[PDB]
């Protein structure tokens, strides 16, 4: 079915719960063996989240190779991101290595550093500009270059150093900083006016290596914003824009991490999504 019709024929007939389910029942299930080894517990932030063996990104390190990270691969929109959980205070260093290793330009992060009152992830970048961070473990440093606060969202300019080459890269930080504490928002409008920066600016592009998304565990919102995303660059490439089916793109992209999408009303909020972002993409 189409989109727009399908998403009113589920609203009528209540059943999100039922289309998520079917969906939870036919995904995906790959080993993730290496996530599970005793020595990388204090690595993974949730026991029942975890990277594939056949997807996970590795570090170049010889001692552990080990990140909670994935690349997903979409070959049709030819897009790529690497989906991630927020850093542990014992992986910061970790984290940055992974972004220089694949020669990322931007980070997306869709949570606030506490959400809840309970901690969703470390507080991995500087703050001000004379105070920069040094991750000794990895051997990079890291310089707040500028900030731009907005009313939905903050850019921050970040300058990385490879200490061992004295290389350095900038960075961009993109930071959705109002997804309500619980749900989902009623307004797909800034979510999207959000996308469409980060489009922008390049970080999603071919001639860098693949963003890297995270929200807490790196399934949620993180999944809310690839699967949008790709959907709508499907709808601009296809002779036919209504043969975009967002629940086979959705287990396409659960070949490559599990859990992609938590609830039935993240569900729904990337049809909202998808639908109004393509009536403002044209043309
Ligand atoms: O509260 C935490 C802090 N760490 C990351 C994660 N959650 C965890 C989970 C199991 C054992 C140890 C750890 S940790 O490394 O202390």
């Amino acid at each position: 079915m189409e989109m727009e019709k399908e998403f009113e024929q589920i609203d009528k007939s209540g059943s999100w719960a039922a289309i998520y389910q079917d969906i939870r029942h036919e995904a995906s299930d790959f080993p993730s063996r290496v996530a599970k080894l005793p020595k990388n517990k204090n690595r993974n932030r949730y026991r029942d989240v975890s990277p594939f063996d056949h997807s996970r990104i590795k570090l170049h390190q010889e001692d552990n190779d080990y990140i909670n990270a994935s690349l997903i691969k979409m070959e049709e929109a030819q897009r790529s991101y690497i989906l991630t959980q927020g850093p542990l205070p014992n992986t910061v260093g970790h984290f940055w290595e992974m972004v220089w290793e694949q020669k990322s330009r931007g980070v997306v992060m869709l949570n606030r550093v506490m959400e809840k009152g309970s901690l969703k992830c470390a507080q991995y970048w500087p703050q001000k500009e004379e105070k920069e961070m040094i991750f000794e473990d990895t051997n990079l440093k890291l310089t707040l270059i500028s900030e731009d606060i907005k009313s939905y969202y903050t850019v921050r300019q970040l300058e990385l150093e490879n200490l061992t080459t004295q290389e350095t890269r900038e960075i961009l930080h993109f930071h959705y900083t109002t997804w309500p504490d619980f749900g989902v928002p009623e307004s797909p409008a800034s979510f999207l006016n959000f996308l469409f920066k980060v489009r922008e600016s390049g970080s999603l592009s071919p001639e860098h290596g693949p963003v890297v998304v995270h929200c807490s565990a790196g399934i949620g919102r993180s999944g809310t914003f690839c699967l949008a995303d790709t959907c709508l660059l499907l709808m601009d490439k296809r002779k036919d824009p209504s043969s975009v089916d967002i629940k086979k793109v959705l287990l396409e992209m659960r070949k490559f991490r599990m859990g992609l999408i938590q609830t039935a009303d993240q569900l729904r909020f990337s049809y909202l999504a998808v639908i109004e972002g393509a009536k403002f993409i044209m043309g």
